[PDB]
């Protein structure tokens, strides 16, 4: 019987309670990180986070800071592979910038063979290492060509340039990349990038945020989420037809969130609750098991929903091998207004739910995920069961997928100095947390999860917040990039790999 | 008669001796800017500068700096304006950042009416200070969708979408603006920009510069040109049959120097320096007065030089109402082999000349104008006298113009202090050698010259020199880039203009 905490303190970072041995021998651990993050633009076209970042300084974070230099894994990606080399890692996930491969957007006007020879020996440096590479094609960095010639993943076109794309990955490394992840968080270009414009390109309402350059928050979320399914199961139909050769799996990446009742015996917030399961979650996961979107949705957001034809239902439907699972936190939910008419209606009201960290009775759901300065009644707070009731349910609800969690990780404030930096102790107590729970639900519920990739390998630009928030494993210096050191986390992580 | 100086020491300086009462009346008095140089990408869409800059950051400068803030003019155009009143200045040449106006491009795609408001606003607050816009349509920013999807120039595609631009201009300026330029320096792009790859996009022959994305620089230098000419015609075609109620007037931009023979007493020497007029001005300017390319570059280029059709021809031919010329140096001119079947021919090689900025005999042309520190043998030297010879020439070979002198100045050394930086006399005997020198030819060849903008109002980007040099008559500084102060050459000119 394994228990796992809940609340601080917690003691799981003691290796001899919880290592790599807690697991299956067969289990991946390693780290995460995407290109737009950690290279720089040296030797690439531009996408549309330079684009956002760049037109809008203040939404590119606190310090306006953006991913023109970064880290320099341009430079230093066999730094990156020490750190890796260090931590015995046995996976690393890592993004294709599209506009370094193609600057021009559409293969057919040509490649940029220096950028495809930067992936090659970032590949064959990791599995020189041992370092099992799980690839994600699209990681937001969508080159700026393609919005501007058609608004990019709001119009078909992009299906066509995606699929183009994923070929060229396929037929230059899938000799040695047998897993691949097509678009990182489905939810999250919808939501962020067209309905509220936290996020590249930007698009939404007039009245939602004059600064949109143009958009509508209560239909686009749905034109761009159903253009992302299309390209997604272009690609996958592709690589399964025409790369099955390469013997590996492709998969989508979801952002996954728990979500329980502000109230839990008020049935309008359980409603809410399962309302939130459905828009979040089965936004996506209805078209991928079923070719369908969830029937609250298709009720709720009625003449706004695009419809599948048969033949894109079909494509869509089962179009996943495995599925990469992004995990941070759990909120609670109870009912809220929908005012379609509204001017500012944003797609996010549609699922008639209000989020926040804490219920009812005042009770916050666990530890502190994130501070928010401005206000911090906008507090984020972490919940380390949040991952095993997420696991379970997606076994259960969602047929019992493979899973790999493609991300996991908590930030530090950029606020602190370096030896505060490298104490991060927050960080141990978060992936130990949260590890517990993986082991307790793969050995309880028997969930098909065969890896681990925690999110920094380190310190980056942070979409939205610039260097003013620091989630890697290895810490390192702005004024002098070259370094990745471990942190106390990484140190711990290490053993815990290693023990 | 009028007596002006060619070497140190200068005497011009002198209020007393040199001022704008020397110069007719009506005389236009100002200085210049360009918006990549100036405003900073909040607010617009991305650019080729952009691209190329962040491509190729040791291109962009040895700072690797680039336009993303520089001083901010997206802010302060204010205090631009404040400069300008300062000075008592009657002209400005700004140019519009085509990015910022139509992000996307192709008009139809579009417009940011943020951005024609920007715009608007300076355009009005300078009309209500006195001060006449000379505006630029394309310094050089073209939107980076177009030179991904045919790369920019080097496509007929250019001409109809530059239109399309420029017709947006005319219509939301041109009730106030009476003076515009098309493409500033015809020369520059066609060479650095594809021949050289000094400058955005940065295309060349592969053993020219094997960083080059693509490119050919025996041709494409070339083609660049005659679609610079071919899209400039058509804007002045435009302008002239649509919008000739606005009673405005527009023309080009020449980049021009005066070329002297490295020997004058060798006639291989002086074929050379009259080849370099031909290819270095005539390039553009028999097309422009003619309608047809100089002869011998027909004879050199063959089959690499482009030929216009009858009814291009007729629409090149005479397509200004004046000219905007810049003027900074004169070269001596030698004969050079021109390698057409070598891999790493150039356009430039097939003028047959080698240039220096020293003859024969060992006499350096002039005083210092810029140096260069990797290598000392490569520093550039100026002469007064050459402004004098470049005017003209313009009266008498290319038909008694109207012009207006559109860029001079001289730049000193980013490593100097705030104190050395606004003591910048070498400035003021500069601006005031050349200033003697073009009153010296008004009124000895009468030469129809109405005005003169000197390079530039303020600190800025550098093309291909980032924030290395200063070419600022008022002071910026990068800690803090709100204040735009007047140096010694901005107070100078401050009294020459109102003495
Ligand atoms: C998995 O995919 C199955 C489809 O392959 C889903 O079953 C389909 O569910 C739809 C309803 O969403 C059933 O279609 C209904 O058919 C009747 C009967 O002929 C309809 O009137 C109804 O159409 C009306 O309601 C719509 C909203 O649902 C409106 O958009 C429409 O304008 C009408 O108001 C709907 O008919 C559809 O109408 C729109 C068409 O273009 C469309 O093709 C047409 O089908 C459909 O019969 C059913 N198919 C079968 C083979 O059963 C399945 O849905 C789940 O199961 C069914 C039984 C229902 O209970 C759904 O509520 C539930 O979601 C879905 N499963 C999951 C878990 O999502
Ligand atoms: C101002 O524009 C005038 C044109 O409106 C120029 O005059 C034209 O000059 C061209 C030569 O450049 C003369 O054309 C020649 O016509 C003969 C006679 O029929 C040709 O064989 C010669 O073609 C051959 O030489 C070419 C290189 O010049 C090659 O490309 C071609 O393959 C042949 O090798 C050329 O004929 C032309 O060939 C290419 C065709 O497609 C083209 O249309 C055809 O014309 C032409 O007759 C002449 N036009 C008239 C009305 O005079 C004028 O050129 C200047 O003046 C003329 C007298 C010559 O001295 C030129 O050397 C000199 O540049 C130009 N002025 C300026 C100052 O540039
Ligand atoms: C968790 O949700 C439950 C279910 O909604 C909350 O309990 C309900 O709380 C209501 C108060 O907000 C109770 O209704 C009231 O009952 C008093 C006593 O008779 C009456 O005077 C009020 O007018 C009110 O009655 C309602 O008026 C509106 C009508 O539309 C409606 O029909 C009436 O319901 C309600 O009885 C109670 N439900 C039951 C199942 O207990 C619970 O609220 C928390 O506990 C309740 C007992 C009360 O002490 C609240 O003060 C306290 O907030 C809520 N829990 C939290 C922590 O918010
Ligand atoms: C400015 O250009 C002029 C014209 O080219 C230079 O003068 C020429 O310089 C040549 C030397 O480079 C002279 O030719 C030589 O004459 C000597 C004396 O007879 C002879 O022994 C040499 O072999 C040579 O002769 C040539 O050999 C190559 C053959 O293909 C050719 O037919 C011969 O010309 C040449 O006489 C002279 N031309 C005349 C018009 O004076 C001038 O050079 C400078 O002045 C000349 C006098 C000489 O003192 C040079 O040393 C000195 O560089 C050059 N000016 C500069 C400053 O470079
Ligand atoms: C968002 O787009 C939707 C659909 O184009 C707009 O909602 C429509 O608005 C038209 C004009 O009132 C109405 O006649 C239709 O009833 C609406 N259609 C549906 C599907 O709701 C909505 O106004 C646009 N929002 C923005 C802010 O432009
Ligand atoms: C530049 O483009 C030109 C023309 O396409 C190339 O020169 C041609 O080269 C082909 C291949 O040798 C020759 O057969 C022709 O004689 C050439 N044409 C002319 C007009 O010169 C040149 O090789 C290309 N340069 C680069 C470096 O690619
Ligand atoms: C690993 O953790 C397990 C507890 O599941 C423990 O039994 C084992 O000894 C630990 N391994 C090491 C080497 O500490
Ligand atoms: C696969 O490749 C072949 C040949 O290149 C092509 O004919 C076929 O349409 C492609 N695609 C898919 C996704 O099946
Ligand atoms: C518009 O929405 C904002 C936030 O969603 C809300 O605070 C405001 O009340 C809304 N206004 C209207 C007119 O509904
Ligand atoms: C690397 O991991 C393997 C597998 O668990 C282990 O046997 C080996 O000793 C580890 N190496 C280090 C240096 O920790
Ligand atoms: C301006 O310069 C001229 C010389 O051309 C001189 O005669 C005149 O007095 C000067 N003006 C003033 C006010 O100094
Ligand atoms: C001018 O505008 C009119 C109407 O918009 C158009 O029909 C005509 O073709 C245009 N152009 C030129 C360059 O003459
Ligand atoms: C290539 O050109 C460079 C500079 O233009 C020159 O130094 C070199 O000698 C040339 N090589 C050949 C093979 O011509
Ligand atoms: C501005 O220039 C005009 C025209 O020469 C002059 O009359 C006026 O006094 C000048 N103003 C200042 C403040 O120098
Ligand atoms: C930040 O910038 C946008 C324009 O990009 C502007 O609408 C907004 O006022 C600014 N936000 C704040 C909070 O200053
Ligand atoms: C910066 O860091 C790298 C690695 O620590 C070091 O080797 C290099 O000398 C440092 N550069 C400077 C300028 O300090
Ligand atoms: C600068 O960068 C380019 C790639 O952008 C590379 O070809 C070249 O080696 C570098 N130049 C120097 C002088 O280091
Ligand atoms: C910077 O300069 C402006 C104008 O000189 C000044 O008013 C502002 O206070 C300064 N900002 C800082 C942080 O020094
Ligand atoms: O916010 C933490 C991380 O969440 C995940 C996103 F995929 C990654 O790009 C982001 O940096
Ligand atoms: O180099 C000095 C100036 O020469 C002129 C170019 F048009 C301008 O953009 C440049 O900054
Ligand atoms: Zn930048």
């Amino acid at each position: 019987e394994i228990t796992c905490q809940e609340n601080l303190p917690f003691t799981c970072g003691n290796t001899d309670a919880l290592n790599s041995s807690s697991f299956s021998s067969d289990f991946i651990f390693g780290v995460a990180s995407s290109a737009y993050q950690i290279e720089g633009t040296i030797g690439r076209g531009l996408n549309i986070w330079d684009g956002f970042t760049h037109r809008y300084p203040n939404k590119s974070g606190p310090d306006h800071g953006n991913g023109d230099t970064t880290c320099d894994s341009f430079s230093y990606w066999q730094k990156d592979i020490d750190v890796l080399d260090e931590l015995n890692a046995t996976g690393y996930r890592f993004s294709i910038a599209w506009s370094r491969i193609i600057p021009r957007g559409k293969r057919s006007r040509g490649v940029n063979e220096k950028g495809i020879d930067y992936y090659h020996g970032l590949i064959s440096g990791l599995i020189k290492k041992g370092i099992t590479p799980f690839v994600t094609l699209f990681h937001w960095d969508l080159p700026q060509t393609l919005q501007d010639e058609y608004e990019g993943f709001l119009d078909p076109q992009i299906i066509d340039d995606f699929k183009d794309y994923a070929d060229l990955c396929f037929e230059e490394f899938g000799d040695s990349v047998k897993y691949w992840l097509t678009i990182n968080q489905l939810y999250s270009v919808p939501t962020r990038g067209y309905g509220s414009a936290l996020d590249a390109p930007g698009r939404c309402s007039p009245t939602v945020d004059p600064s949109c350059y143009a958009g509508n928050s209560s239909t686009e979320p749905y034109i761009v989420a159903h253009h992302q399914l299309l390209a997604h199961a272009k690609v996958v139909d592709l690589y399964r037809k025409n790369y099955t050769h390469q013997g590996g799996k492709i998969g989508p990446t979801m952002i996954t969130r728990w979500f329980l009742p502000y109230n839990d015996t008020d049935r309008h917030s359980i409603a809410a609750t399962e309302r939130m399961k459905e828009f979040f979650l089965g936004w996506f996961m209805g078209p991928l098991t079923n070719g369908t979107y969830p029937q609250i949705m298709i009720d709720t957001v009625g003449e706004r929903l695009p419809s599948f034809s048969p033949e894109e239902s079909n494509l869509v439907k089962g179009s996943y091998d495995f599925l990469g699972l992004n995990y941070y936190f759990t909120q609670y939910a109870q009912p809220s207004p929908n005012p379609v008419n509204s001017t500012n209606h944003t797609a996010m009201m549609d699922a008639g739910a209000k989020l926040t960290y804490i219920n009812a009775s005042g009770h916050y759901i666990g530890p502190l995920f994130e501070k928010d300065k401005a206000d911090s009644t906008d507090n984020i707070y972490y919940y380390p069961k949040g991952i095993y009731s997420v696991m379970d349910y997606f076994k259960n609800k969602y047929y019992n997928p493979l899973i790999y969690v493609t991300e996991n990780g908590i930030s530090t404030p950029g606020d602190e100095n370096r030896n505060q930096s490298m104490l991060d102790y927050t960080r141990i107590d978060y992936l130990c947390s949260h590890l517990c729970f993986l082991n307790k639900v793969i050995k309880e519920k028997d969930v098909n999860v065969k890896g681990y990739l925690a999110w920094a390998l380190g310190d980056n630009y942070e979409f939205n917040k610039g260097f003013t928030v620091r989630f890697g494993l290895s810490y390192i210096d702005w004024n002098n990039v070259t370094d990745r050191d471990l942190k106390k986390s990484g140190q711990w992580y290490q053993s815990f790999i290693s023990p």
